C-alpha cells in the first residue's frame, strides 16, 4: 500500500535518508601531560560542504588546539586538517583528503525559515526533530545532545539551515544559522 | 517545486502564520514599596477574542492586583484594562482600546479533540508543537515555557482549544480547555 | 472541509484511534508484611497480542513475584495470569480470560524501521509521539513516562515495533524491539 500512512507521511525519514551520508563523526584528541600518547578529549558531529572534503562543525567539537580524526558513515577513519576556527562565531572548518568525490549538503538561507517549519537535527547515528520556535540563533523544539551536536539542523528540503549546539533554555535548543556559516565560509576562502 | 517536501508538509508553519497576529505579549507591572514608580513583575502571552480588543490569558499572566500593558505583534504598546479574572479557573480577560478592527482567534470545542491530534503552542515570538496526550485539563507533548505561557494551544484549524500553562508532569504540559474559556467568557458577559 | 489541515494531516490521531483498544492498564499488587491484605505496588500499561487475551508488557510492569490485575479501555477489570517473565529481556507475558475475541496489535519487523520514521508511544490514557532516533534498543524523541511505560511504541501502520521503557539518556527514550518480542514469544510457546 502506497496509500498507507507509513508510506504517505514519513517525510522526515525521507529527509534523513538523503542527508545521513554527508554527516560525519568528529573526534578531538589531546596529548597526555608529558607523553607523546594522545587520547580523545572531545567527540561530535559535522557535515561535508564540498566534494574534496571540506567539513563544517561548531567551535566546541573542534578548536585549533587538538588533533582531529573524522569517521565517515561508511566507517573509514581519516586524519582531518583544521583550515579555520572562528571562536566568536562558534564555527570550525576542517578538511579531509578523501579518495573521490564526496556527498555534499547545500546551505539554505535561514532568513527564509518560517516559524513552525519542520527541521531535523542530525548527528553521528542519532536524529531528532521539531520545529523552528523563533524567526543570533535559530531556536527549536528538537532535542540536541551529544549524539547530534556539531551536526546540521536541516529543513524539509535537506538544506542545512543551522549547526546544532548544546545551548538550551527552558527546553529550547539553539543552533548557529546557515547565514552565519555562509558568511564565515566566504571570509575563510580569502 | 510545490511537489517539494517543504511545501507539501509544513502544515504547522501554515497554522502559525495564520494565528501569530492574534497572539499578544502581556506585561504585569507593580508599584515599588513606597513609590509611584512601577516596574514589571510578570510577563506572558495572550490572544484576542474580539475585534474591538478583548483578550484572554491565564490568571498567572494577569491578576486583579497590578497594571497591565499589551504589546501587539506589530510593536505598538497599549495600556490594557482588566474586565474579569477568575482565579479558580486560571483565566483572565482584559480589553485594550485599539484603533480599528483587530484579528481574532475563534474557539474550537475541546471535547472534539482526539488523542493524537497535532496542536501548536504559541506565544510572544515562540512556538512549539506536539500532540494531545490525553482526551480538568488538556495534556500535551509540546513544551510550554515563559515564551508561550498564557498564549493559545491550537488545533490544525487555527482554533484555540486551550490556554498554555506552566504546570508540567513527567514531561507533559497542561492547558486550560477552550470549553472552560467558553464558559468563563459567557458568565462574564453578564 | 476534507481539504482542511486538521482532516488532511492528523495521521497520528488516526493511528491512536486504531490501537487504543488493544492497549491495557496493568497493576501489580503485593501482600502486606504479615497480612492477607494486598495493595498495589506497581502500575503500567501493556497490550494484547492474541484474541483469547495474551498480553505483553515489560518486566518492570510485571515480575513473577506479585498479583496482576488488568483493566481494559472499556473499564472491566480482570484477574490476569503470568505465563512467562524474561528478566534479562525485560519482557513479560500474561493472559486474561476474556469473554469473546479481543482486539490485537500485530508486530512489525523493527529491522525495517528507518531513522526518522514517526512512531507513537502509547499507554493507559496517554500518548506521545516522536521519531526513531537510532537504527539493543530502539531510541526515540518521544517522551516515555508512567502514563505509557510498558505499552507499545508503534509505527504509522499501527504495528508494534517496541515496548516503552523508562530508560532515558540525554532526552532520548528507549524501547525493547518487536524483534526481541517475536523471539521471546516464540521461545515461550515451547
Amino acid at each position: 500500500d502506497p496509500n498507507s500512512l507509513r508510506h504517505k507521511y514519513n517525510f522526515i525519514a525521507d529527509v534523513v535518508e538523503k542527508i545521513a551520508p554527508a554527516v560525519v563523526h568528529i573526534e578531538l584528541f589531546r596529548k597526555l601531560p608529558f607523553s607523546k600518547r594522545e587520547v580523545p578529549v572531545a567527540s561530535g558531529s559535522g557535515f561535508i560542504v564540498s566534494e574534496d572534503g571540506l567539513i563544517v562543525t561548531n567551535a566546541h567539537v573542534v578548536t585549533n588546539k587538538h588533533r582531529v580524526k573524522v569517521e565517515l558513515k561508511n566507517g573509514a577513519t581519516y586524519e582531518a586538517k583544521i583550515k579555520d576556527v572562528d571562536e566568536k562565531a562558534d564555527i570550525a572548518l576542517i578538511k579531509i583528503d578523501h579518495q573521490g568525490k564526496l556527498p555534499v549538503l547545500l546551505l539554505g538561507r535561514s532568513s527564509e525559515l518560517r516559524p513552525g517549519e519542520f527541521v531535523v537535527a542530525i548527528g553521528s547515528n542519532t536524529v531528532t526533530t521539531g520545529i523552528v520556535s523563533t524567526t543570533d540563533y535559530i531556536q527549536t523544539d528538537a532535542i540536541i545532545n551529544y549524539g547530534n551536536a556539531g551536526g546540521p539542523l536541516v529543513n524539509l528540503d535537506g538544506e542545512v539551515i543551522g549547526i546544532n549546539t548544546l545551548k538550551v533554555t527552558a527546553g529550547i535548543s539553539f543552533a548557529i544559522p546557515s547565514d552565519k556559516i555562509k558568511k564565515f565560509l566566504t571570509e575563510s576562502h580569502d
